[PDB]
């Protein structure tokens, strides 16, 4: 499934709660930073997500999730 999240930040990296393990990265138009590409940590989940800094308004991250996890928001 998809869900959009924003968030007000000016570091790269949002903690979620969740754990992630980047494969790849693709240019964006009109940012410079690259949209980061995510497949979550846990084993056997099919949850994925990309990341890349707004060009409407730079102060935020816009982070897409796919897919539903099955399994809790892992300890730590
Ligand atoms: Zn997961």
């Amino acid at each position: 499934s998809r869900i959009v999240v924003h968030t007000q930040t000016l570091f790269d990296i949002v903690n979620d709660g969740y754990r992630w393990r980047k494969y790849g990265q693709k240019s964006v138009k009109g940012s410079p930073y690259p949209r980061s590409y995510y497949r979550c940590s846990s084993p056997g989940c099919p949850v994925k997500k990309h990341v890349e800094r707004s060009s409407h308004d730079t102060k935020l991250l816009i982070t897409t999730y796919e897919g539903k996890h099955d399994h809790d928001m892992p300890p730590g």
